[PDB]
């Protein structure tokens, strides 16, 4: 169990009262748990942000969500792990240049951003990965972070509403 605390995820911002209207998700930012193996297995298209668990997180419009300022260049993503587990990988995706901010999030919406493979070890409770925020684009993009658990069929899904600045 865990969530992305910096840059703050959509559900973490709901937990801190910055996003509103997500119902039960607001109390369990650490529990957006669904099958691993994305972008094959995992949450269904249109239900990725809520992990197939929290449907109010799946709403998508230009104005719906608070956006976190992220400058282009190197970024260290921080996960707060309320229950660290043996880990097989950390995956990051970003919406494609030209994506439609008023449509549901699907596999076809995304492209790969970064993957940090892991050796099965249990990470630190503040788990950090280095990624590169591109400078080929500006403004509102979704970044999907996925924490894949080595010893179960599951993963934790953390969409971030990013404002890429350059
Ligand atoms: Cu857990």
């Amino acid at each position: 169990h865990g969530y992305i605390s910096k840059p703050a995820s959509r559900v973490y911002l709901a937990n801190k009262g910055i996003n509103v209207g997500v119902g039960s998700a607001q109390y369990e930012p650490q529990s957006v748990e669904a099958p691993k193996g994305f972008p094959i297995s995992g949450p269904a298209d249109g239900s990725i942000a809520g992990g197939g668990k929290y449907s109010l997180l799946d709403e998508q419009s230009a104005s719906r969500w608070a956006k976190v300022d992220i400058e282009s260049g190197p970024l260290t993503v921080e996960w707060t792990l309320t229950a660290p587990h043996k880990t097989s990988s950390w995956q990051y995706f970003i919406t494609k240049k030209g994506w439609d901010p008023n449509k549901p999030l699907t596999r076809s919406s995304l492209e790969p951003l970064a993957t940090i493979e892991a050796d099965g070890s249990v990470p630190n409770a503040l788990a950090k990965q280095e990624i590169n925020i591109p400078n080929d684009r500006s403004g509102y993009y979704l970044i999907l972070g996925v924490w894949n658990i080595a010893d179960t069929g599951n993963a934790f899904y953390q969409v971030i509403d990013a404002n890429i600045i350059n």
